[PDB]
């Protein structure tokens, strides 16, 4: 009923990395490492970084998805609300109900998952470009936080999976997520609070 949080390494030594964006009103994307939490605005580009210490075979896949936080709302599917799932704004890949996008791939797969009804988004793992240490993917949000029938205020974790070819766990790490039309000043103020803590 509920997906798994762990962070597990696996194999391969699989973990997420983040870029320094800092806390600026105008910062569209920000990562806090003390929060363990990813500030975004609505539908703007969230670049994520894969880094392994091994090479994972051909076929190897990496799915995100979003679910609820808080326990009493983890069973929840996690969707876009009644507003923005009519929108219009689709890529022509992503079904409009779908919280999480991939940007610029045009090999990304969506899933509705059979069984559990959740939503996913997965791509085939790909060495870094030549001259780079980790593999960037750019995630698009499309829901706020406070998006009534949706999110309704509610965080969400991101989970993101490294998969074989059969979608077996190799690897998992997580992230909270806030969407927000400030994610400088909303960074600078839940780090605050957490000090104050
Ligand atoms: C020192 N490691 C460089 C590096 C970084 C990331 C790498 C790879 C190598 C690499 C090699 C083959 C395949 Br298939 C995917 C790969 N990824 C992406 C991810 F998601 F698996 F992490
Ligand atoms: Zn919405």
């Amino acid at each position: 009923s509920v997906p798994s949080q762990k962070t597990y390494q696996g194999s391969y030594g699989f973990r997420l990395g983040f870029l320094h964006s800092g806390t600026a009103k105008s910062v569209t994307c920000t990562y806090s490492p003390a929060l363990n939490k990813l500030f975004c605005q609505l539908a703007k580009t969230c670049p994520v970084q894969l880094w392994v210490d091994s090479t994972p075979p051909p076929g190897t896949r990496v799915r995100a998805m979003a679910i609820y936080k808080q326990s009493q709302h983890m069973t929840e599917v996690v969707r876009r609300c009644p507003h923005h799932e009519r929108c219009s704004d689709s890529d022509g890949l992503a079904p409009p109900q779908h919280l999480i996008r991939v940007e610029g791939n045009l090999r990304a797969e969506y899933l509705d998952d059979r069984n559990t009804f959740r939503h996913s988004v997965v791509v085939p793992s790909e060495p870094p470009e030549v001259g780079s240490d980790c593999t960037t993917i750019h995630y698009n949000y499309m829901c706020y936080s406070s998006c009534m029938g949706g999110m309704n205020r509610r965080p969400i974790l991101t989970i993101i999976t490294l998969e074989d070819s059969s979608g077996n766990l190799l690897g998992r790490d997580s992230f909270e997520v806030r969407v927000c039309a400030c994610p400088g000043r909303d960074r600078r103020t839940e780090e605050e609070n957490l000090r104050k803590k």
